[PDB]
């Protein structure tokens, strides 16, 4: 009785073309899934910034994001179990819901990523009453309800995906015991049950379905759990016809480190891919006014393996979402969303493409596999999946790695 | 008391700038090994078109081959043992020198590398008197000396590296017996002694001087002696300021293997030390009538990851050499160097960049580093091989992957 | 509602101990499951000798064996689908009732295991009308009916098991078609819903039950199916208190492969599952005048392991079957039942435990866990053939490694 | 221009049988070897107990002991650096040769084995000048010079191999600073130039031989080291005439971990050892005083395997060392040699079988090779060893695992 639903959220002064493609809104699915929950909500998220204030602004666009943080309060006077598991060195540091949720009775317990393994939790997920599950990119941020747009999935009424992530969130809680230190084999009970060898099958909607999850650092994975990078592998290599992605950032390197190491795998598993398969390749990357203007360079070297004469297709676009009025908000106004859609699977993300979110920084994954049904007119996940990244590929938006308009916003050449 | 110089053939009707710095003729060379040889003389070549004729067109460019013929047989009347290891597919069909050897006396014999790893004995050297070697990508050949640009190294009274090769060339020999398959351990007769963590160390002239060779594939490699691949990474690696390439042929995929596959290996290793180590990396490729074109995309990807302002910095170009009157040579007029020099060492190989090369033809190479003795002296190999890049790179044949003149020789966009 | 019934064949003139559990005839079974078949009726076999003379003997026991051909020709006659897989290199090549079956209207597929996987088809399975299910280690023979002893377990009146494994005869169907080859991915319909993680639950006259199947080799088992040496690992890693088995032929190495090659997969988790977890393990295997004494020094090697001081108990004893008058009967006398019994599950499988069972030869096995419902009455499944397999244990035909002596029927070296 | 000899440590009142082969004792080989130390001496060692009244005994055998103490006080007068590596948990704790040589000027660093990963150091070696070597299963004690038989190999004039081992002891002095932690990665420093795929190749006293070291446990291996478990998987597999191995206790579980596992690797390479390939397999371990009984039943089932008809020969002994009047001197007269020799290769190790040695304990091993050359007079090392090996076996103190003869120096069955 599983089903899933594609979720999105479209920021202001962003239209559309005619006829395009569209999802459920973010707010409406987060306020359903807040209030049908009647035992337990489990988080996992990188930062907390609910309230305008917090940031240090004042506007109308941030009212949504408020209404979220009274729904939690109004879940904190129905007495709802509410665990917040929460990266040591969060972005956000003035912001004070956390607090203000711990006085209201919701346990909140930091895990130092920072201290273990040099990284950040940048999880972002949902676990409802062990029934309901949401996993995305968007971070608990009225930015992300109503200032850059984001992508993810909810599953409703579904029971092993959420045992699952609620073992992950577990190994995330359990991490987050004061003055802890990694485990060198995890407990019997974190030991996933569905991995890329036996993803778990399902009748969603009505429709045959294979979804499975994934973990990192590999530090964090527990037996049976396949890794985030493993599974990016296996989406990529089992591709025959097509390979679309969206990524916030790509950079097949080590950010944040010494010395910067050069790190290829998912740059050569691509190349692989369009050269070996002869598979369509395409790239979607956002940016924005806080971009590196160093990733430029290795997108540019990526799209000269363009040659139809000899069946090599790796196009590459950049996706600009326009400031207008709203510059005054910081760390806004980007496509924050991460996925991959392909012929045979889709995966939806919660990590950039960069060494540091394979191996420190901890990451999910979800890779999601919808054999068409017996009834043709519900079109499969993948189906969605790809006619989104074709109406963000043909709006208006996004422009070529040649295209240099004055008027778009964008670091560029720094 | 090794003495090591380097050699190479400039075709004609390519003049250079005034000032550029050269090397010894190999025709002059290889007279003076030919003179100088009492005992024995043993060759591996990938093909033998000495005679003029033997192609299928008169000149008198081929004049100068016939006079190398003529001195070899001029051996054969001294009661000089000559062998002559040769692939079973050869180029050159209609080739008529090596029957009249044979019938003068020689000890040809055809190597069936295509039969034992689907490849081909691309190894090109000579071994004299067990003292004196030759190293280099020059087959036996007119249009080697003549109408193809040449780099190699010929080393005098250096009987370790001479014993050394020697090893490698009995290799060939026993592979060349009639109904032979490769043996699953050599025998300890063919077990090397210099490799490259522990080389060979001497005085060449008076200059401190360590020196090994490599073999490929690894199938025919024996025991203690490095795999080319494995010399190649470990000089791209260990360089610190520069790397100086030159080959005629850059594939980072399978070359001739079905299916196609990508080998990033080559490409992976100079990215990282472009980027990592912050390196100038400079390549030159060879551009003649016979070059595929879709090997261009490939070197454009790498002429793309140049950021200057992100200390990383790659340079690629294509060598071409006019043709004019001299058309009716065919498989000529291209730049046949394939060679690396970095600050620290000195490569001189004998087999292109591919897959096919370092996995199942037969390919050798050989790295030189020359420390600064204690007497001025003159200059290293080392400072020799960087010398003559830069004179190549400087030259007016040299051309960007951009610059497509319209009176221009090469295939580009094919 | 389903009702899963276990069964088994005593041999003519084996008596037992008084008062010993028994369970329902394997003869009376099958001539259930031929009178209430209504559609059609599915067969996987190794081999066919129904009639007494297809294997060239004139004895009575037979008899029983031509009545079930008779029911099976009864089937014919009221226009109900037979089909029947069977293994291209099968056994008594003599076999003279498949055409028969054939001529009648039987549609019969030789299945080329022998040339694709260079196994045989060893699984023995049974549907009729997509309802109900019957698995064993009991050819269709009639010597496996009156002078062989095995086990198996047969379902009624389920539906969602028997369309599995519906799936699993479709397989070796589509196998069977004359110039196959063997997918490298198949289609949706050969999927399995039930898998070791998610197995099928059910109310089986009352008490829960949850229950999956396992297929082997690798390569024949489909998307979502556990293959045997999961299962079987699965089985004994689970258990914490006692493993029992009954298996004709234990080999911890490749039987037909060369080079012969130790596989100690089974032996390994055998001895984990003792020294870890202090589990008492006893382990049964037949005897028979066609055996390989081969074996016999291994089981030793599993027998030494028996301090009792260390928490380490580990036992092994042969079965015997006294041939006494029936020596004319080829391949008969031997205990053929092959099952696993521990504290929590229990595995029915048509598979020896050599390396060559789960790598190329196709098996197949259920694995079925029952606990006590509201009625206790009724005792599970595992509890009765826990208590079979003490009826075998304390059985005057079993004997210790150490019980050579004049009189047994076992090969003992020689 | 490298020199290896071994050299054995014959207990007090051993007499072995008459023209037996034997090499040089230990205590004077270590005497000549701090001789000809004039540099530096660098010790890693498990702990010390050279002088008598270390125990608390007073024997006269001591004296030797007492006299290397001497020795190494003498070098200590001539301003010669001297570092020593002992493990934290130390066996001795009233010894006080470390305190008298730190009074003197030594350099003792404590490595905290115990607190890293929960080990011990039990690498015994000696660099001396950076030139001459020594590594056998000798502890500094006096009890290892006449009341223990020990067994190890000494290397004079050879720099490259010394150098490869001082950067182990490197390894061994940085992990030795206090409140220091396991980097993620060992810096290039610290990586081994010669492994298994390229051993270090010699002419030892104009015999050719190839030889590498190998450290454990793998956290504390650098890039291009081997591990000791990996080379003796390696030496083991690569055999084709014979195994012989001798040991002091072999036990293919955790030894002191919690929960105990079973690990059956070496268990698993002898058996595919003697079953695939059809070696002769021989296993000498080492029984005393203190010998844990439990043991004694593995041993036993690689006995049980013994076939001479399937050519699977596999045979164990046990070595009973006499206490005669040594009653008073605790953990005795014990078969402390480490090695195993094959028809191919000798390894001399430092660590017994058991899991934690290849896991958390940290060890060191050797694997020489020599082969006829120049002087095919002198017997290579794999003779002197399997010479040594078949005199230990031979002698009236190797006793068959079914032996139970009364008085008999062995706990047995305990
Ligand atoms: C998830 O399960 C719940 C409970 O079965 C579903 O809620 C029911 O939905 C039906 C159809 O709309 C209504 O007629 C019932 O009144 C609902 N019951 C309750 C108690 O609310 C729900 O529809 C399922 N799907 C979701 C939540 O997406
Ligand atoms: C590039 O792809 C095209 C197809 O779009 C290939 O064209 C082939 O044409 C032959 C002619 O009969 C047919 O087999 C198919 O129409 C095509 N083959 C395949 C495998 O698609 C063309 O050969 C490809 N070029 C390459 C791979 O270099
Ligand atoms: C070495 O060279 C000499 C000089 O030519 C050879 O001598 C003559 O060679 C011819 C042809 O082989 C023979 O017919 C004569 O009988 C030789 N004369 C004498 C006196 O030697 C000699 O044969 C050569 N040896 C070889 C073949 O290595
Ligand atoms: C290699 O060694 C040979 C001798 O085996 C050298 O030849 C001699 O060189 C000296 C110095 O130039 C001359 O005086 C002798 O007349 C030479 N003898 C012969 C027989 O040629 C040679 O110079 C050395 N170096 C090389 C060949 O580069
Ligand atoms: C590129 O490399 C150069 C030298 O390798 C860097 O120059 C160093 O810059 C740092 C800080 O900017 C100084 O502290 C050093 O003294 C400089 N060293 C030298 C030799 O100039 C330069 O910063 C690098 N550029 C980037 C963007 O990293
Ligand atoms: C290691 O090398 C040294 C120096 O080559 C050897 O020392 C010499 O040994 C010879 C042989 O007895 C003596 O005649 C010399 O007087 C020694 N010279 C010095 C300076 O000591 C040393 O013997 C070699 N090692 C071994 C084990 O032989
Ligand atoms: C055990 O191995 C030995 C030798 O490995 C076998 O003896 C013979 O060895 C030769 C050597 O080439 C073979 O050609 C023969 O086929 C082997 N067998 C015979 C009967 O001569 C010996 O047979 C092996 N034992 C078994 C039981 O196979
Ligand atoms: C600025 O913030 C104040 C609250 O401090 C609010 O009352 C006011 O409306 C804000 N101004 C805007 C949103 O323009
Ligand atoms: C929540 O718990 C408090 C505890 O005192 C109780 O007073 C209140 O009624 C509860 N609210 C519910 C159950 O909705
Ligand atoms: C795992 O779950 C908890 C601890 O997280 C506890 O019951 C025990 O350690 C394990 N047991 C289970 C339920 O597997
Ligand atoms: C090639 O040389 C000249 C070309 O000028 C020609 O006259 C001659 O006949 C040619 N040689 C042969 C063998 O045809
Ligand atoms: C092998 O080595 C021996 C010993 O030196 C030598 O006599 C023989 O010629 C060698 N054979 C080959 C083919 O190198
Ligand atoms: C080609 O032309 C140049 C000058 O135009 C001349 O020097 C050269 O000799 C010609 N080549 C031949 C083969 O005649
Ligand atoms: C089988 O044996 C019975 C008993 O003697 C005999 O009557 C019958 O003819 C025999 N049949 C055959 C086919 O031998
Ligand atoms: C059953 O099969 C018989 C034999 O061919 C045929 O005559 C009869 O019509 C069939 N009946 C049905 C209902 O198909
Ligand atoms: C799979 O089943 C569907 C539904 O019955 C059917 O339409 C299709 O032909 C089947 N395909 C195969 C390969 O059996
Ligand atoms: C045949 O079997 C019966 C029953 O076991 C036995 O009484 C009789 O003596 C046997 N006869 C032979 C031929 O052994
Ligand atoms: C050791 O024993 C000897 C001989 O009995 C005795 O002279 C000496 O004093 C003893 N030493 C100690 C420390 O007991
Ligand atoms: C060691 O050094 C000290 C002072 O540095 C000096 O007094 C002494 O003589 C030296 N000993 C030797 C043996 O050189
Ligand atoms: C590595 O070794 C070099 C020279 O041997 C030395 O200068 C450097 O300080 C060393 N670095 C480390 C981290 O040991
Ligand atoms: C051991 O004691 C016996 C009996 O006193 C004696 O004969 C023998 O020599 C002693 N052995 C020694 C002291 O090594």
């Amino acid at each position: 009785s599983c089903q899933l639903v594609l979720v999105e959220s479209i920021p202001q002064d962003l239209p559309s073309a005619a006829g395009s493609p569209s999802a459920q809104p973010l707010g409406q699915a987060w306020l359903q899934l807040l209030d049908t929950a009647q035992e337990s909500v489990h988080v996992a998220s990188y930062y907390w910034s609910l309230t305008g204030p917090d940031i240090g602004v004042n506007d109308s666009s941030s009212q949504l994001g408020e209404a979220l943080l009274q729904k939690l309060q109004q879940l904190l006077g129905r007495n709802i179990s509410l665990a917040v598991a929460t990266s040591s060195p969060t972005l956000a540091r003035t912001s004070t819901d956390l607090q203000v949720l711990a006085a209201r009775g919701a346990h909140v317990r930091q895990v130092p990523m920072g201290r273990l393994t040099r990284g950040v939790l940048h999880s972002k997920f949902w676990v409802v009453d062990g029934r309901h599950i949401y996993m995305g990119s968007a971070n608990m941020d009225w930015r992300s309800l109503t200032q850059v747009k984001e992508l993810g999935a909810v599953i409703y009424n579904c029971s092993h995906l959420a045992q699952d992530l609620e073992k992950t969130f577990q190994t995330y809680w359990v991490l987050g015991v004061p003055k802890a230190v990694l485990p060198k084999t995890w407990p019997q009970n974190f030991s996933s049950h569905f991995n890329r060898f036996q993803p778990f099958h399902g009748l969603f909607d009505g429709v045959p379905t294979t979804a499975y999850f994934s973990a990192s650092p590999p530090a964090l994975c527990p037996q049976g759990r396949t890794r985030d990078l493993e599974a990016l592998l296996a989406v990529m290599g089992s591709a025959q016809e097509f390979i679309y992605a969206s990524v916030m950032e790509y950079f097949p390197t080590t950010r944040f480190s010494h010395p910067p190491r050069y790190w290829p795998v998912l740059d050569n598993a691509l190349r692989a891919a369009a050269f070996g398969k002869g598979v369509r390749v395409r790239l979607l990357v956002g940016c924005g006014l806080n971009t590196d203007p160093t990733m430029f360079p290795y997108l540019r070297s990526l799209q000269a393996l363009s040659n139809p004469a000899a069946n090599v297709s790796v196009d590459v676009k950049v996706f600009i979402v326009p400031v207008g009025n709203h510059s005054n908000i910081p760390f806004s106004r980007v496509n924050h969303s991460k996925f991959m859609v392909t012929e045979k699977a889709a995966y939806i993300g919660t990590s950039n493409w960069s060494e540091d979110y394979f191996s420190s920084t901890a990451g999910v994954g979800l890779v999601v596999t919808q054999s068409p049904g017996a009834q043709p007119a519900g079109a499969t996940v993948q189906e969605q999946l790809r006619q989104l990244f074709e109406r963000d590929w043909s709006s208006r938006y996004a422009v070529g790695l040649d295209g240099q308009a004055p008027g778009q916003d964008c670091v560029w050449q720094g």
